């Protein structure tokens, strides 16, 4: 097995751990949100063809959003968000409350969720996010990234 | 796009170029041979699951072989073979006449084909072959490799 | 030119930009601090031999510290700190107020400086910090990292 | 420790092993030759500045050559040569008899030495030679390469 620089998890130890692994790039990101981030799944690029990563779906009735990147001219240049406990859960471990994505083309996708708690910011000067890692219970407990050149 | 160190092609400019891309590792290699190498296709590992790469099948009635590696404890440590023209074709053009694979566990698979022509040898001290690239017409004209850590 | 995954800068646009480049690893880190981080320089490993990176020295009369890692068994597992403006300066741009280093061996070096402002945290699950990048004026305005496998 | 894809050695087990390690690129290559390759040393690029690698000098009275690449627009695209025993020596083990270097700019540097024995060829489609490894006794017994993106 090859390996990739893996950075992060930002968030808490709750939920179940998952790792989608590494691919060639990112085409589309799908997440649900309200006061925190619920569902999270992505459509990766695998050597030129779209490839659906495993779904990390949340049952909560949250609003869905689809982030379509203009692969391969456009790619994530930074990932940022907020982690903190959430009040509505039984629950006391930190969870990803908010997520914000910035592109090399200057596009910004939201702040989805409540911008409340402790802040995390991953600005990328050189390199590509090539896969996601994280934890999901009823919501998105933690998020992590795999990177390559 | 991520990229990988791509080394080679060994062989001639004949046939049609193909690139299977990059993956997480190699599970199984299938090739056909007689006096030269005909068919070539591989089952890669993609983040823990087997993944069938495109088939680069030859129509010649050659003998088929299946090389099953004990992924992930066992992996290719070296690739070697012979390149040279092949009388039976009218072509020219050099083609892969022979292939030999050595494993980190000490297993050697063949010499498949005629050990005739100009020799090529890729001994790997550190790193993993993570995908194949090459050219196929009626037979395997050339072969190349993608590598990662 | 080879390149490395370069992540961040955390901090402000003040001072002058510098990039020490990439090496084989990190042996020793030298910084000065008080209410903010002043000086910053490192002794890298270059293929087995110690190598002094350029000095990014601050003139402020701050307390000096030397962080000696037990290379190569011990290496940085995470970098974290605080960024915010600093009253005592004439310029209003954010500066690195605090820095904290955690090792794979479980050693934690400080919080050096004032743990005041906006927090940044870089937990590393796989990979190695292999060089630093940043900005220095009278103090350490920003800090960034180069990474490899 | 960071690591690099290391491919090779081509040649025999004679002499003493050496590894110059990894750098940012290659600026200049110095070798001596006659019927085989004698001396071998290189001036690497280390983050923009020239850096002399260890000398692997041969005492034989061979002809010296200096290969100056136009770093960083020009870089090695392939390394090839011949390995075989050499009568003039007392020891019977294979040695590097010949070396040939090709540039991305289309320049070819020699065939230095006797093009006699078993051939080796490393064509690079993507990636950079970033360091050399090998064995030296009275002559160059073996040669290997470190690669990066
Ligand atoms: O046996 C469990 C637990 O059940 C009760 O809690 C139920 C659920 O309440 C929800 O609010 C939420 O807290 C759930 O927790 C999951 O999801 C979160 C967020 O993804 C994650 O942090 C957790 O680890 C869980 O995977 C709960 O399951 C109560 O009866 C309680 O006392 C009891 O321990
Ligand atoms: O010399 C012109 C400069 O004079 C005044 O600044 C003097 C210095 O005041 C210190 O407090 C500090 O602000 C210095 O600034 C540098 O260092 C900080 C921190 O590293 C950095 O953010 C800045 O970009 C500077 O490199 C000042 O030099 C002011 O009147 C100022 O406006 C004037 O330019
Ligand atoms: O000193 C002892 C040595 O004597 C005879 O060898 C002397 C040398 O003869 C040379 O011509 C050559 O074979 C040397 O070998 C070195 O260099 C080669 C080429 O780089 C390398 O392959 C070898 O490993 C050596 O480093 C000899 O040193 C023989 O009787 C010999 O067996 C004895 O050791
Ligand atoms: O593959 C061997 C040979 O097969 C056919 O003759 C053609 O496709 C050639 O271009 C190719 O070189």
């Amino acid at each position: 097995a090859s390996q990739t620089i893996t950075v992060g998890p930002w968030g808490g130890p709750g939920g179940n751990g998952w790792d989608d692994g590494s691919y060639t790039g990112i085409r589309q990101i799908e997440l649900s949100y309200k006061e925190a981030i619920g569902s999270f799944s992505v459509i990766y690029d695998l050597n030129g063809d779209p490839f659906s990563g495993p779904k990390h779906t949340s049952k909560l009735p949250y609003k869905n959003v689809k982030i379509e990147l203009k692969f391969p001219d456009e790619f994530l240049e930074s990932v940022s968000g907020y982690t903190g406990p959430f009040s509505a859960l039984a629950t006391p471990t930190p969870v990803v409350r908010s997520l914000t994505f910035k592109t090399n083309k200057g596009r910004t996708f939201g702040p989805y969720g409540d911008e409340e708690g402790t802040y995390f910011n991953l600005p990328i000067e050189n390199g590509l996010i090539v896969g996601f890692k994280g934890r999901t219970g009823d919501l998105l407990d933690a998020i992590g990234i795999h990177m390559s050149l």
